[PDB]
């Protein structure tokens, strides 16, 4: 599923991401835009053999199990395929765990390079909400 900008914003707010750990809704919408272009089915292979999954490109080395990343961990205790559903519930719960681990949203490289410090409130402009 390719979400619309305001559609994803309302979904993220309903699942409790608005201001979670002090990060406003626009930050999460911006991060999703540059990580996956709002496509829930996005997948990307890393050089170390791990894979990134879903709307927020969560990594298999630490957070989920895909059965093909030898030596990995599974801190969200969930199959990586569950992060590709049209329903973003699993991705949001895991992202809540990730952002609390110590380095905040710097866990997402695209957020650090393209969203951090910018006028992120623009990403929720025009949405009823
Ligand atoms: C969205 C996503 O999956 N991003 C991936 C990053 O999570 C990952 O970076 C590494 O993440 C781990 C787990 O959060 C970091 O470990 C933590 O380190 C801090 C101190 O910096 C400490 O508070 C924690 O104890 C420790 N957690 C543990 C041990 O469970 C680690 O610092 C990150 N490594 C880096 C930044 O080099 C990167 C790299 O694998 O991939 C992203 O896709
Ligand atoms: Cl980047
Ligand atoms: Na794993």
């Amino acid at each position: 599923k390719v979400f619309g900008r305001c559609e994803l914003a309302a979904a993220m707010k309903r699942h409790g991401l608005d201001n979670y750990r002090g990060y406003s809704l626009g930050n999460w919408v911006c991060a999703a835009k540059f990580e996956s272009n709002f496509n829930t089915q996005a997948t990307n292979r890393n050089t170390d053999g791990s894979t990134d999954y879903g709307i927020l490109q969560i990594n298999s080395r630490w957070w989920c199990n895909d059965g093909r990343t030898p030596g990995s961990r599974n801190l969200c205790n969930i199959p990586c395929s569950a992060l590709l559903s049209s329903d973003i519930t699993a991705s949001v719960n895991c992202a809540k765990k990730i952002v609390s681990d110590g380095n905040g949203m710097n866990a997402w490289v695209a957020w650090r390079n393209r969203c951090k410090g910018t006028d992120v409130q623009a990403w929720i402009r025009g949405c009823r909400l």
